[PDB]
């Protein structure tokens, strides 16, 4: 079977992170959309214009609004992209065949939306040469960050080639987790986000989303299906591109 995959990058990143996986999925016959979220990739906004994870998610919500009735997609979110998935699913649950989490945060419906982010910061508190700044939007102080190049090299792109690490140095931009905004956001709903099928994909060799964190998430909110990829790094769409495409084909043949 063929599906329409919507690929959702993480904070400080853009559609470009999917530059290897998108053509591979298309060679299997799928339709693929790889979005730039707000103030990401070549989107023309700057992060200081964005006031929350929901506003950050606008291009995904606008895309889903534009799907004609009856068309469903499979969302694929990497790292922090899981939060964008939950926000989208509380607005467009009927257009989502399933959601795939790719070394990603897995929000739930019983705890506040910041819950798994707070836990991530406990498990991985030292972001190395990452820098931080503060800005104000809609009366709230938001912490912005710029991922540090050592952190990129050692922890996110550990086993990626130098030409891929180079793309990350060139193209990563200031962003935000909006942690304090999430912490005051209404909970993700059970009828919306809660109802979608969730597939959890991960590697135990991830040097930032460490096994203690990913196994904690799986126990906290049971996925419908779990796939463990052997080897690679946090950026499995670069280091295990073919394996990720194989998994996504199976998801396409399972959920519609």
């Amino acid at each position: 079977a063929f599906a329409h995959f919507v690929l959702i990058h993480t904070i400080c990143h853009g559609a470009w992170i999917w530059h290897k996986l998108k053509p591979l999925l298309e060679a299997l016959g799928h339709k693929v959309t790889a979005l730039d979220l707000a103030a990401s990739g070549v989107d023309p906004r700057q992060i200081e214009e964005i006031g929350s994870f929901d506003e950050y998610s606008e291009p995904l919500l606008t895309f889903l609004e534009a799907l004609p009735p009856g068309e469903k997609v499979i969302l694929v979110g990497e790292s922090c992209g899981g939060l964008n998935i939950a926000i989208a699913a509380d607005k467009y649950c009927e257009k989502i065949a399933a959601a795939v989490f790719h070394n990603s945060v897995l929000p739930d419906t019983e705890h506040c939306p910041s819950y798994v982010v707070d836990k991530l910061m406990e498990v991985f508190p030292d972001w190395k040469d990452t820098t931080y700044f503060t800005y104000t939007k809609d009366g709230k102080e938001i912490t912005g960050l710029k991922l540090g190049f050592t952190l990129l090299r050692e922890n996110l792109y550990t086993l990626c080639g130098p030409e891929e690490y180079e793309l990350a140095k060139m193209l990563t931009r200031k962003g935000s987790l909006f942690q304090n905004i999430l912490a005051k956001r209404p909970f993700f709903t059970k009828e919306g986000y809660g109802s979608i099928k969730k597939i959890y994909v991960w590697t135990d060799q991830d040097e930032i989303f460490l096994p203690e964190f990913q196994l904690w998430q799986i126990e906290n909110y049971k996925p419908d299906k779990v796939y463990k990829v052997e080897g690679g790094d946090h950026k499995l769409q670069l280091t295990k591109t073919k394996e990720i495409a194989e998994i996504l084909q199976e998801v396409a043949d399972t959920y519609n």
